[PDB]
């Protein structure tokens, strides 16, 4: 996590943090939500092995082959779980 | 073109068509040729971008697949002229 900050990935990390926090909030107002990278640098991050290994530790699931493009923040993560993952970034 | 249309991909197709055409409009001014990512924003366009026939079509139109390990999205390459792009959109 911090190691990724050191390889030049701080911007995607903060991005991820926000997606996690918004998911946390929206689950207080029930869906798996896609991590949609809209910039070249975030896109670069999702295709990076170390960043992906991090997404798996936070509990994000990779996309279903042949049916999805984006990783999903699974529905099982509680708003609490999400805020805690975000906070370790 | 047509067969995907018959299999239910008319909405994704319409989307693609709009990407090709808007890209052409930007490339009419000289000096403005950027690669454009095909970003699926709905579950159905996503589903499309993971379909093998939709991809085959994308290759026929001159779209390049993503750089494995760097990109997620297919790109409309910068080299294509407004004419080329418009021809692609019209052939769907």
């Amino acid at each position: 996590n911090q190691s990724l900050h050191q390889e030049g990935f701080s911007i995607p990390l903060l991005w991820l943090q926000n997606c996690l926090i918004r998911a946390a909030d929206d689950r207080e107002e029930s869906q798996a939500v896609p991590l949609v990278p809209l910039t070249e640098e975030n896109e670069e991050a999702m295709e990076n092995e170390q960043f992906q290994q991090l997404l798996r530790k936070l509990g994000v699931r990779p996309p279903a082959s042949g049916q999805e493009t984006f990783w999903r923040i699974p529905a099982k993560l509680s708003p609490t779980q999400l805020r805690r993952a975000a906070a370790s970034l």
